[PDB]
């Protein structure tokens, strides 16, 4: 016993594709699935809807096949045999041997060759010689491939396809199958089911490579996910159920026979226009012996299927009967205008039971004609369904009213009906009897109930699934059924034992799959939704999983959360920041095994608090910030009339007819194609004039060599732009899918960008109020220091070291953005997203709909126009309604790149044409100065802030009485360091001595709480 | 319920959104503005209120030589809000107008499978039993056809309703950084 | 708990693998959401006793 | 063109309810688009298709 190790794959259909991970739903071999192993012996083999035969030798000792269904001198089959240099192939009937065998000529298994129909002589641990048989749909295909081998161990790893070698169209069934070869020779034998498969095509359109759906749950992730690679997260792959166990059958006992013989036996039949009605209840009738008590020559009848007739019951049989007149019989279905339908008897249009009609011309033939039956003639109106009409007065039609007399414009209203036994069929007589449709049930059984398992039921005409148990809802002494919130249908009652139970469905629920990431490791974790796993592992949930799947179903770790419970990982107390969320504060992660926890908020930190304590920074540093967003999406044109009809001119003018749909689709396209223009507009064509950097470069000691362009590149971009264009690069032609180029190119908003670089390092803020007016760039910076609140004399104690820290800050933007990967992830999902949304456009294309094919021209070089126009219609509605999903979904994913823009518009005059006030909006800390930078469809800000660090701890008071009088600081704070007074501003220590320039008095010093005493000078 | 309906748990707890509450009023009693842009440092209540009047425009020595009155006043003036939140049930109508609309269309969509869309019954397990296989697909294919157009709908105005939460919580965001972790110069 | 009914949807192309990934991506928002307007201080802070 | 942004927006609300009534004269695969000669010229149990 071996199991496969890769192997048996093969290529289904004729048809060439490359670079295409198509998908199949064929017959194939389950994989790691054991075979059977054979060694001087060699029985019977059955056969069993495909073999994987294979036999590795090293010399020529298997010789051929021979196949059957019973094995006998009747039956048909092969006998496949190999000649020295030619095949044999004979599917025919011939003698069998009871141990046939073949060492150089050996003739003892053959002995006749009576009716023999095909024949096809033909051209034909060291070698593996592995073969594929199948046989269905009329044919029987063999398949086969060769390759040498260098081992000794067992069949080597990997696979190759197989491909087709011939076809024999043939009818037979095969249920043996046995080899013959010249101690035997090994060999193993397979079997076939059926799978689903997701094959790999090469260029060159050869197989490398398939995978399974149904052996491990990461396959079923790699198949919805359809790819060979999938990343971290967590994934929603399938559903999940329970089966049922067996079905109950419950009908009421009533034992008697309906009086059907009576009704179709009667000797005296009524007229048409005075028939008559027999009621039918309380009773059991079989509809089989119905049928088969005499041939009738009309069994058409409507809303129920004759074969289903036995397991049906209903609440009455209101059966009638009458006779009309040969091909009378037509006007009795619905919907029919007729002498009968109208003047004698109407069937109305919700009719839900049967006719049966059948002539009799030796019952009522007398010679010289039959006048006892007679119809209805002219009348007033017509007659309503189910109504019968007895008056036989005479009738007045015409101007002279008459009275109880005939003759002119008065005449007896009914007329004698022509039966004679020489009458032609037409003109025949008819024997015809209607059936209108708890009491009239079928055979059946009654199987006792069961109270605690979730099975079938049939209660008395439900069908449906679920558990039954007691219910103690309270029911009036003659309700039967009952029904809660929404009509679901409940609680019933036992036609038996007058008691009530309750009807509740099987669980249901969700999979989910936790996976690393195939890149690092493979072992996964399976989470069950909203499903308290006390029913999974063993009785209950194996409806789609195979054995396999019983281990990730239960085992030793089991733990429950509030999104249900967790199998394959184990529950640690520590808790650390979160990678997988799962749900109800519960992550996931890898530590090499897979850990589930609990999330951390963040550390802890209390702060120092006191009545009269400070702590004020005695040093700072420079940060750099980076923030992306998008500011526009592609534009894309669809053709109305090539995507749903396709240069066909029998398809448009069917289009016609259904208005205006058309060309209310095209202008949407255009209207966001506008849009998509003035948003870039918005953002980088905001400033009049174009600007340069002078030549030569003295800044102080500032250098900006990697935010301006540099003249040693054809792309006039730098490097940081170079870095993003080579990061992100910048949905097929075909039925009318055209992509529009955009107004602006790259080498215009590359302008557009150098241009206000140039113009805030040159001149400041000016330039955006006004004319620009130049100022060296140190003052600047000293403008904005005074904008947060420190003095502009430490910026020029502080020169090189501040310029030094802007040097490097900037220095580490390149790294931060070319060691991460997975940085640019905003401006990589809008285009991700729109090649999804066209490539299921383009998908639909391939779709029935209900018809008898996809393609617009099979259905027309195959059939005339009066019934063509009935499958055309059925593939331009749902043609339609792909389109108006596609163009309403882009209408409303542009209101979230306008959102986008408008807040990119607010950034680039507020940061990089001013200074902000506000927190946050534009980085962290306190804002100095913002560049901008150009992105493929969108933008890039860097900013730069101020930080402080390095703090102490002082004492500090209010105010100062002095010679009665109380002081307050005119911006500053009042510190000590245990022995003397200062005073300080607040972002910044630097001491100074208190005197009266930077103090002014307001009242005495008995009113404020926490003054102090000391000297002003 | 079932049908295919399911609810899922958010990831953040309350409790967790109780502590993050927690840690902001901790944050701005015991450290001022200053743990919005760097290291938390210490300052006085009454001299950080004292900072806080000068950027109003009003000098220091109003807040001191009155500090018992605004004592009061910030004592009275939130003792009010209690009263004013437990009366009045419609103060937070705009919360519960987004619970109700969410429920309005889960209602709509369960009772829409009642309908037998030119058909001659809703459930499923009739049209199998009281007809042939070759007849019983006209009637099937048109009861699909109208229930794939009810869930068509239901998700079209998920998508705009989603739309309109997202930019509550975008304006939520900045009254957050602007109005709580600094002051604001503003107006209404 | 009906085969007819997945041998007569199948025709329809994909029209509820598309429905089922609109409502993953509103539920997926509504965490984001939440993080934007919270989870904006690294540290946790405790008032003096 | 000064005030461009105003007239589009009554604009935009005009044609399209104009295309709605409009779109009550089409067939949309049928004999006729008035209801008053589809009964007068059919009886009931086909006309109702
Ligand atoms: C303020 O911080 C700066 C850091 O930004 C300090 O400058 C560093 O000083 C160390 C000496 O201890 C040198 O090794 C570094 O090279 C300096 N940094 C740079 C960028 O040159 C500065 O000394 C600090 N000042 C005080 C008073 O502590
Ligand atoms: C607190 O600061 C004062 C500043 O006035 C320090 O006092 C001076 O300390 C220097 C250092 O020896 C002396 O030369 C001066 O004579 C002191 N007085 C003045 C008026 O400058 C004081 O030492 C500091 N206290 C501590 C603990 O460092
Ligand atoms: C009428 O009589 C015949 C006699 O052979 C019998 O077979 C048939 O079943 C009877 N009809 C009914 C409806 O039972
Ligand atoms: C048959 O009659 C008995 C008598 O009480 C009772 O069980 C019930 O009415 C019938 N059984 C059924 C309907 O299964
Ligand atoms: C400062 O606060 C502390 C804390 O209780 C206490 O000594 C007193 O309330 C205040 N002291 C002075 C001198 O104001
Ligand atoms: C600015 O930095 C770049 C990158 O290190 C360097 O090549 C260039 O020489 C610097 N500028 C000056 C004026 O040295
Ligand atoms: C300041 O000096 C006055 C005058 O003696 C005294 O009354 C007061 O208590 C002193 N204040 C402090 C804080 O020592």
């Amino acid at each position: 016993y071996t199991n496969s190790f890769t192997r048996g794959v093969y290529y289904p259909d004729k048809v060439f594709r490359s670079s295409v991970l198509h998908s199949t739903q064929d017959l194939f071999l389950p994989f790691f699935s054991n075979v059977t192993w054979f060694h001087f012996d060699n029985p019977v083999l059955p056969f069993n809807d495909g073999v994987y035969f294979a036999s590795t030798e090293k010399s020529n000792i298997i010789r051929g096949w021979i196949f059957g269904t019973t094995l006998d001198s009747k039956t048909q089959s092969l006998l496949i045999v190999n000649n020295a240099t030619n095949v044999v192939i004979k599917v025919c009937e011939f003698q069998f041997c009871n141990d046939p065998f073949l060492m150089e000529s050996e003739f003892r298994v053959y002995s006749s060759a009576n009716n023999c129909t095909f024949e096809y002589v033909s051209q034909p641990f060291k070698n593996l010689r592995e073969f594929v048989f199948k046989n269905i749909d009329g044919y029987f295909k063999i398949y086969s491939k060769h390759t040498p081998i260098n081992l000794v161990r067992d069949l080597p790893q990997g696979f190759s396809a197989l491909e087709p070698l011939v076809d024999l169209p043939i009818g037979i069934n095969i249920t043996r199958f046995q080899t013959l070869l010249a101690g035997a020779a090994a060999y193993y034998v397979g079997y076939l089911q059926p799978r689903t498969f997701l094959l790999k095509y090469n260029e060159n359109g050869t197989i490398t490579d398939a995978v399974d759906c149904a052996l491990d749950p990461l396959s079923e992730t790699k198949c919805t996910l359809k790819s060979f690679t999938v990343e971290k997260g967590i994934y929603q792959t399938s559903n999940f159920r329970v089966q049922p166990t067996e079905s109950i059958v419950r009908f009421p006992n009533i034992t008697n026979l309906c009086p059907f013989g009576e009704v179709f036996n009667a000797t005296r039949f009524a007229s048409v226009y005075a028939w008559n009605r027999k009621r039918i209840s309380n009773c059991v009738a079989d509809y089989s012996v119905l049928y088969n008590s005499a041939s009738f020559s009309t069994f058409k009848c409507y809303g129920v299927s004759p074969t289903k007739l036995n397991d049906l019951c209903f609440t009455n049989v209101y059966a009638d009967s009458f006779v009309i007149r040969g091909d009378e019989v037509r006007q009795i279905a619905p919907g029919q205008t007729g002498k009968i339908a109208d003047y004698n008897y109407k069937l109305p249009d919700d009719f839900t039971g049967c006719v049966i009609a059948w002539n009799s011309n030796n019952l009522d033939s007398k010679v010289g004609g039959n006048y006892n039956y007679l119809y209805r003639l002219f009348r007033k109106s017509n007659l309503k369904p189910f109504e019968r009409d007895i008056s036989t007065e005479i009738y007045q039609a015409g101007s002279t009213p008459c009275n109880g007399v005939e003759g002119f414009n008065c005449y007896f209203p009914l007329q004698s009906y022509g039966f004679q036994p020489t009458n032609g069929v037409g003109y025949q007589p008819y024997r015809v009897v209607v059936l209108s449709f708890a009491t009239v049930c079928g055979p059946k059984k009654s199987t006792n109930l069961v109270k605690n398992k979730c099975v079938n039921f049939n209660f008395n005409g439900l069908t449906g699934t679920g558990v039954l148990t007691e219910s103690n809802k309270k029911f009036l002494p003659f309700q039967q059924f009952g029904r809660d919130i929404a009509d679901t249908t409940d609680a019933v009652r036992d036609p038996q034992t007058l008691e009530i139970l309750d009807i509740t469905p099987c669980s249901f629920g969700g999979v989910s799959v936790i996976t690393p990431g195939t890149n690092t490791s493979n072992q996964v974790a399976v989470l069950y939704q909203d499903v308290n796993c006390t029913e999974v592992p063993v009785a209950i949930h194996a409806d789609q999983l195979t054995p396999t799947w019983r281990v990730y179903s239960t085992g030793s770790n089991v733990f429950q959360t509030r999104a249900g419970c967790l199998i394959g990982a184990e529950h640690v107390n520590n808790s650390y920041e979160c990678d997988i969320p799962i749900g109800a504060g519960i992550c996931a992660s890898y530590q090499t095994s897979i850990i589930a926890y609990t999330m951390s908020l963040g550390a802890e930190n209390s702060v120092a608090y006191s009545n009269n304590s400070i702590a004020i920074p005695t040093n700072f540093t420079i940060s750099v910030t980076t923030e992306i967003l998008p500011v526009s999406m592609t534009k894309t044109s669809v053709d109305c009339t090539m995507y749903i009809c396709g240069d066909s001119t029998e398809c448009s003018n069917l289009l016609l007819q259904y208005g205006s749909f058309c060309t209310q689709l095209n202008r949407a396209l255009t209207g966001i194609a506008v849009e998509q223009d003035k948003n870039t507009q918005e953002v980088f064509a905001q400033v009049k004039q174009i600007y340069k950097t002078p030549p030569i470069k003295d800044f102080g000691g500032f250098n900006f060599s990697q935010i301006l362009p540099d003249p040693s590149k054809p792309s006039k971009r730098s490097p940081i732009e170079d870095l993003l264009f080579n990061k992100v690069t910048l949905a097929q032609k075909f039925n009318g899918l055209t992509v529009l180029p955009p107004l602006l190119t790259d080498e215009m908003i590359a302008q557009y960008t150098s241009a206000l670089l140039a113009g805030t390092i040159t001149s400041g803020w000016t330039f955006g109020a006004g004319p620009a007016l130049q100022i060296p760039f140190p003052m600047q910076m000293a403008y904005r220091f005074n904008g947060i609140g420190v003095t502009q004399n430490v910026l020029y104690e502080n020169q090189k070291l501040i310029a030094n820290q802007f040097n490097s800050a900037i220095g580490k933007i390149q790294d931060s953005l070319s060691s991460t990967p997975s940085a640019l992830g905003k401006l990589q999902d809008v285009v991700n997203q729109n090649a999804q949304a066209l490539n299921t456009l383009v998908k639909q294309l391939s779709s029935n709909f209900g018809a008898i094919s996809s393609v617009l021209n099979d259905i027309l070089s195959r059939l005339d126009p009066p019934e063509a126009e009935v499958q055309i219609d059925r593939l331009i509605t749902g043609r339609l309604q792909s389109l108006q999903t596609y163009v309403t979904q882009q209408l409303i994913r542009a209101a979230e790149i306008r959102a986008s823009a408008n807040l990119a518009a607010t950034k680039m005059s507020e940061c990089v044409l001013g200074q902000s006030k506000r927190v946050d909006f534009c980085g962290k800390g306190y804002h100095l100065m913002s560049f901008p930078q150009s992105a493929p469809h969108g933008v890039v800000f860097l900013h730069v802030t101020y930080v402080p660090a390095q703090e102490k701890n002082f004492t500090t008071a209010p105010a100062i009485c002095h010679d009665g009088k109380a002081h307050f600081p005119r911006e500053g704070v009042f510190v000590s360091n245990g022995t003397h007074w200062f005073v300080t501003q607040r972002n910044f220590y630097e001491p100074q001595i208190i005197t009266t320039d930077n103090t002014f008095v307001s009242g005495n010093c008995d009113v404020v709480i926490g003054i102090v005493n000391n000297t002003v000078y």
